[PDB]
């Protein structure tokens, strides 16, 4: 069972949970994959390192390609929040990851 | 394997198609559904009457919903077809639906 985007806070660190949406920003820095997911509700922090399971189909991962994912949730990095997001103070730590398009 | 939504055409027709994306606009007249699906490629019209093992799900349907579809392409009835769109000419008859969000 699925989570909207911005149904996941600093309230659900620990949890395991399911989002679905698609991919706003892709982006790549020093082996990081970090996702942006929106969905209906809004946006979620996907991040990915080349440890996690998923990290291969992470790197397929395209603007505007449909995702399904699932993970972890967990605060963000120190100095790392973004105040202009709902779900801005956590991310996701991505141990599934479905893309719903073709590669 | 999927289709992105634009890479349907009317050599399709007759096929059955699988397609992954959001909901741009989810219309309900005369009992049939009709939902414009979104996706990276852009939209394809999805229809859906009660006869449809699928509809009970598509009636769940909102805007910004992810959806996962199969179907079978036709053309759209004389007089139907829309040339402002790539895939104007067709549309999938939904025999399958998948809302990977809560609904």
């Amino acid at each position: 069972r699925s989570h909207f985007c911005t149904e996941i806070s600093e309230k659900d660190v620990g949890k395991i949970v399911k989002v679905a949406g698609w991919c706003n920003t892709y982006r790549d820095h020093g082996g990081v994959v970090f996702i942006d997911l929106r969905d209906k509700s809004g946006l979620v922090q996907l991040v990915c390192d080349p440890s996690s399971k998923a990290y291969e189909k992470a790197l397929e991962v395209r603007s505007e390609f449909v995702l399904v994912a699932k993970g972890k949730v967990r605060l963000r990095g120190a100095g790392l929040e973004n105040p202009k997001l709902k779900t801005g103070k956590i991310e996701i730590v991505l141990e599934e990851l479905i893309i719903e398009n073709k590669s």
